[PDB]
């Protein structure tokens, strides 16, 4: 089995880098994030060539990196999509977990 890496991982393909902590996500199954591709959970970096390697933040294809982290209605819950469900009607949690600035993802 692949092992979860250390906390403090920087996602840094963009000018708005974000820190990802596996430990705060330990209740989520690994494969919900490292989702199947060709029938096998894929543990490569999300923006690997052929994966979410389209760095145009308006792209909505399966290659759009922004889309994969921010949008609702995706085949796997995105970072923002899952956080919206988690926050519910709690506006303070919405700001913390889904805000575009001054949130836990973006300062
Ligand atoms: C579940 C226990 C689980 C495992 C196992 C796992 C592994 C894993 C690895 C090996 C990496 C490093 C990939 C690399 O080669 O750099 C990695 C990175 C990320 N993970 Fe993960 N991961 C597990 C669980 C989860 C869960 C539940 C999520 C989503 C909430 C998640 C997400 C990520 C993200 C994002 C990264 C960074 C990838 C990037 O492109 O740098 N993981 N994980
Ligand atoms: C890295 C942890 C990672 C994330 C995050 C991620 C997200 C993601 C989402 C949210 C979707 C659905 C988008 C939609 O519009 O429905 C999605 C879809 C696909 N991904 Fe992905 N993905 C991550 C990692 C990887 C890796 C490493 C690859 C390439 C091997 C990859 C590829 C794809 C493909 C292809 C799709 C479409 C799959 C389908 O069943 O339709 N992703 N990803
Ligand atoms: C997608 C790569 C992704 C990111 C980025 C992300 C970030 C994140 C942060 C910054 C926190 C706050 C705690 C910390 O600093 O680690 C946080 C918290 C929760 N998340 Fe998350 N998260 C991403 C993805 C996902 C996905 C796909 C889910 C659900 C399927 C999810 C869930 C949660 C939950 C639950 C928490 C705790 C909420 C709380 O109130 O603290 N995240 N995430
Ligand atoms: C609020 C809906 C929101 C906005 C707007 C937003 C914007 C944003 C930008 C402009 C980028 C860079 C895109 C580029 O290629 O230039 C970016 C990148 C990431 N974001 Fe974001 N973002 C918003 C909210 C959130 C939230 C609440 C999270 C965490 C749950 C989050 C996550 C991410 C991640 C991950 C990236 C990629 C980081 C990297 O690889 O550099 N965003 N976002």
């Amino acid at each position: 089995a692949p092992k979860a890496p250390a906390d403090g991982l920087k996602m840094d393909k963009t000018k708005q880098p974000v820190v990802f902590n596996h430990s705060t996500h330990k209740a989520v199954k690994c494969g919900d994030c490292h989702h199947p591709v060709n029938g096998k959970e894929d543990y490569q970096k999300c923006a690997t060539a052929g994966c979410h390697d389209n760095m145009d933040k308006k792209d909505k294809s399966a290659k759009g990196a922004y889309h994969a982290m921010h949008d609702k209605g995706t085949k796997f819950k995105s970072c923002v999509g899952c956080h919206l469900e988690t926050a519910g009607a709690d506006a303070a949690k919405k700001k913390e977990l889904t805000g575009c600035k001054g949130s836990k993802c973006h300062s």
